């Protein structure tokens, strides 16, 4: 398999978030209509990434066992996609004890893979298996390496037909890039990103964000700007190059309270120089904080779709 190719039958996404990665499916205001997908799909996106929350839906102790009616959810959300064709990405996501305690979670994460990779490896091979959502905190690079390194092994003793994405540490951003490791045997991987630079102008006033009123009216689309997000992908691209693996921005976006123009011009100009370097990416989001489809008026904001496709 081709994992170049596979990462062209990826292409173009959005994220379906505060969903199924919330404590329990609505927890975080959103449940994964099946309608979405026709939705989707019309809009014309290649792809969806669902966000899943493992570690609330499965015993504490071994053997570790999923609850089968989630995995039962996780199969509906699956196939309902699948069904209009589009490729699909499902994750570990907000695994929170793991990246504060790696050491005794390691164990309950990899039993977690061993079910899921087992579940699904018969599963149409425009189905992807991610890892793990921005390894963070107590999960250092270094650590993040050898658990990685783990999970492929886990994975790999169960399924060689799907193509596995491998994040970054620190946060899923570019900052720990260089200090990532594939294992050479493994063939099948696609490296993701999550790019919300300039920080400060993607989260200007972001509630959850510490002192970000601070960046309220902070806009984007200089010269300097272009330089510099080209500079960031360039970085990026080199990397892929010199290690020969494919990329997908799983995440990327900029929060409502940004000027509308501004937003325009840096979505529109983030996707044309991924699509320039024939990258795979996901919007976040579908439909919440940092969504771009209303679901009460049943309508796309207009403006970043365009952007967007």
């Amino acid at each position: 398999v081709d994992p170049f190719e596979r990462n062209k039958i990826l292409g173009r996404g959005i994220n379906i978030g505060n969903a199924l990665e919330a404590p329990n499916e609505g927890d975080w205001g959103v449940v994964i209509k099946d309608e979405f997908f026709d939705i989707i799909k019309e809009a014309g996106f290649s792809h969806v990434r669902i966000p899943i929350r493992w570690s609330t839906h499965a015993y504490a102790f071994p053997p570790y066992k999923i609850m089968d009616r989630f995995f039962k959810r996780v199969d509906e959300v699956i196939n309902g996609a699948l069904k209009r064709g589009l490729a699909v990405v499902i994750n570990i996501h907000h695994y929170e004890e793991l990246m504060n305690d790696p050491e005794e979670h390691k164990e309950r994460f990899l039993a977690l893979w061993k079910q899921i990779a087992d579940r699904y490896k018969d599963y149409p091979e425009t189905l992807f298996f991610e890892i793990l959502n921005e390894p963070h905190g107590n999960l250092t690079p270094e650590k993040w390496n050898e658990l990685l390194e783990e999970a492929l092994k886990v994975i790999r003793s169960i399924d060689k037909k799907h193509t596995i994405i491998i994040g970054t540490a620190e946060w899923g951003g570019i900052s720990a890039l260089e200090k990532l490791s594939v294992p050479k045997w493994e063939k099948n991987s696609i490296v993701t990103i999550h790019y919300y630079n300039p920080f400060e102008f993607t989260h200007q006033g972001a509630e959850w964000v510490e002192g970000s009123e601070k960046w309220l009216g902070r806009k984007w689309g200089s010269p300097d700007d272009q330089k510099h997000l080209i500079e960031e992908f360039n970085f990026i691209e080199e990397w892929s190059k010199k290690n020969k693996r494919p990329i997908y921005i799983g995440e990327f976006g900029a929060y409502r309270k940004a000027d509308l123009e501004s937003r325009i011009k840096w979505t529109s100009f983030v996707v044309r120089e991924m699509e320039k370097r024939r990258w795979s990416w996901a919007y976040w989001e579908f439909c919440s904080g940092f969504g771009v489809y209303d679901t009460l008026r049943k309508t796309w904001n207009k403006d970043l779709l365009e952007a967007l496709i």
